[PDB]
């Protein structure tokens, strides 16, 4: 019993992470065979990241300018590209430790782990969402670009985020592997408002199945609704409108709990009407929505 | 910035976890060394668990009745002792992974990472304190038992928890790794009710500061408190007495913000006394506890 915000464990990742230096900005890399993926905005200067052209700045960076070193060795440099806001550094060594890998680009609503990394080293784990606006709510201090977003399924690391900057909110954006950001955000130190944070409301229904299993039940009611009219209700609180792919998503949680993923609408619907009165679920006084229902099935299982 | 719950990176305890059956049961064992350190209770059968005598059980035990597995491969057991509540298994090979280590017992409210594991296999990694009646609030299924608990000084792992068993109200107990359970708890299948889980006051204070450093400031006032006032409210609300060694272990995150301690105490008293008001602090309705002052210094810095 219990739940809890739930990290991939991060070695398979620890093993992947290396330093890069251009000139005197020093960021993460990540080494998979023998490619080194990384921010492109490596090769900027804080000046440089007001209204930087990559292509040209990139003209005047050679392999050898490229400082990349794994642990206390280094590696070197016999290849550079930039594919949209990644630079692939190809090195002469395949990275060891390369775990079964692939690239996703994940939809928002979806939870990755992010291992925090300085220096090439790694310094934390924790869980994430791709936010509805296309946004993380990350922890990252400078040097943590080029830090990842991933899921394990069994041994193959599925990288999805790597990071790329924060927001004057305080937020987060950056890019998947193949350099391309998630939402409308620039590797540029420009004016970038997110949109709504919505709530991701299929993950709240997953983590109140969740709270169901592990005995948490007093919000339950005798209350049922339909998708149009819990859908009214969402739009009024920011929540995302429920779909049936959703309702069907939920099915083996419905199934396991044997309440009815519209019966769980309801209770989700009084929730949001007559609030929490004080009262918790799972250890939370909000509704928890980074928790997929693949993950509740995954911890509950 | 942004303040996230986070683990320590997992991969050198991964490196560590392997499979201990004995007889029909199976949960985790640490691999440090040529020992391999699990609960005792792998020898009890569930009917055993009832009124198990320990000494008496072990004696039915040979090295050759321990199967311990690390991957696909076995390790051959040369000895075994049981040290308190934990069994250790001699084993013919060192190994190879086993990072520099060191064997803690922590006391109440401070933290850790778990690495919860499934067959010797490393499943997820999760945040816990030590709560002040000396449970942690896992997440833990069967065949858990055995997974650990951790801190990482640069490359040094302090093993400070292993998992033994769920009370009736879904909390957890364990031993450090002398196997000495924290609290009053035994590994029997009997009434034990945990005391009260108090809140671990100076947690809360560290991650109050680690609010206003994030952005976070609205709950902080025009008051001050002293030390004695404090404490009746903090008695009042179930938080753990307030001691000037809390106040010293504060004292960096007092100078990096420029708000005295007992200022913060008083914040503190009027979200107590006034509550939330529907309001969120980095991005929690409720005062979390679960990170301790050098967590919110690690976290910041
Ligand atoms: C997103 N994420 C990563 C790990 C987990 C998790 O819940 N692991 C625990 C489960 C229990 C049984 C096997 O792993 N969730
Ligand atoms: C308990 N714990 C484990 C890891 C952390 C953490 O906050 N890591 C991030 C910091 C930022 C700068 C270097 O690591 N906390």
């Amino acid at each position: 019993s219990g739940f809890r915000k739930m990290a991939f464990p991060s070695g398979k990742v620890e093993g992947c992470m290396v330093q890069v230096t251009c000139g005197t900005t020093t960021l993460n890399g990540l080494w998979l065979d023998d490619v080194v993926y990384c921010p492109r905005h490596v090769i900027c200067t804080s000046e440089d990241m007001l209204n930087p052209n990559y292509e040209d700045l990139l003209i005047r960076k050679s392999n050898h300018n490229f400082l990349v070193q794994a642990g206390n060795v280094q590696l070197r440099v016999i290849g550079h590209s930039m594919q949209n806001c990644v630079l692939k550094l190809k090195v002469d060594t395949a990275n060891p430790k390369t775990p079964k890998y692939k690239f996703v680009r994940i939809q928002p609503g979806q939870t990755f782990s992010v291992l925090a990394c300085y220096n090439g080293s790694p310094s934390g784990v924790y869980q994430c969402a791709m936010r509805p606006n296309f946004t993380i709510k990350g922890s990252f201090l400078n040097g943590s670009c080029g830090s990842v977003g991933f899921n394990i399924d069994y041994d193959c690391v599925s990288f999805c985020y790597m990071h790329h900057m924060e927001l004057p909110t305080g937020v987060h954006a950056g890019t998947d592997l193949e350099g391309n950001f998630y939402g409308p955000f620039v590797d540029r130190q420009t004016a970038q408002a997110a949109g709504t944070d919505t709530t991701i409301t299929v993950n709240v229904l997953a983590w109140l199945y969740a709270a169901v299993i592990n005995g948490d039940r007093w919000f339950l009611n005798r209350f049922t609704t339909t998708l149009n009219d819990f859908n009214l209700v969402a739009m009024k609180y920011n929540y995302e409108p429920l779909t049936q792919d959703h309702v069907d998503i939920l099915g083996p949680l419905s199934a396991q709990t044997g309440i009815a993923v519209l019966d769980m609408c309801a209770s989700l619907k009084e929730l949001l009407q007559n609030g929490m009165n004080g009262r918790t679920i799972l250890g939370s006084a909000l509704l928890e929505d980074e928790f997929t229902p693949f993950d509740v099935v995954r911890q509950c299982s």
